[PDB]
């Protein structure tokens, strides 16, 4: 096998992932920005950036955010929607979750939520939790409400490329 620091080594070799800002580091006790998280999405899956669109009325999200672009790409993708339809807020600065990866991830690779999931998930995340756990993306005992740690993501992205190499669909 390989360990947590190896597919690390490996997702940054192929740009999919960066060191924990300000550092080239692993960081693997960190947590990660849902900005910098989107960027993570567009690298595994080989979507396009989109430049000069804005769906989101953040504070300070505009042409000046490097996030925007990928932002955008996984919005327009329908991986990540933000967590209010009226104010139309992402919340870029917040942390990733493991039940909001969890989305983005069964999203992505076209794997069914379960419904009626039993699990501590948000409500709306349940069936996303439950499928994530299933394909083996994060362990049962992973908190879906907590912050991602950089380890949870690494091990998640990684199992994710190995499902999209092997279904023969890889981007
Ligand atoms: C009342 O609490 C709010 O409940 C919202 C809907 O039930 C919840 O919304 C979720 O947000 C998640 C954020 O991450 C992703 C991966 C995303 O698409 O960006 O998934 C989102 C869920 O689909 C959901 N969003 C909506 C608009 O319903 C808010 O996060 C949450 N807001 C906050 C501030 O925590």
């Amino acid at each position: 096998a390989k360990t947590t620091q190896e597919k690390f080594d490996a997702l940054k070799e192929a740009g999919v992932f960066s060191g924990y800002p300000g550092t080239t580091d692993a960081k693997l006790g960190q947590d990660m920005t849902r900005a910098e998280f989107a960027k993570v999405l567009v690298k595994l899956f080989g979507l396009k950036e989109i430049h000069g669109q804005y769906s989101y009325k953040d504070k300070n999200y505009d042409a000046k955010n490097w996030a925007a672009p990928f932002i955008e790409a996984v919005t327009a993708e329908g991986l990540m929607q933000g967590k209010d339809l009226t104010k139309k807020i992402f919340d870029f600065n917040g942390k990733i979750t493991v039940e909001e990866a969890s989305k983005t991830l069964v999203t992505a690779l076209k794997l069914e939520p379960v419904k009626d999931a039993q699990n501590k998930a948000t409500d709306w995340a349940k069936g996303y939790f439950e499928a994530a756990v299933n394909a083996g993306l994060f362990s049962k005992d992973a908190n879906p409400k907590a912050n991602a740690t950089r380890a949870q993501l690494v091990e998640a992205a990684f199992a994710a490329d190995e499902m999209s190499k092997g279904s023969g669909s890889h981007h």
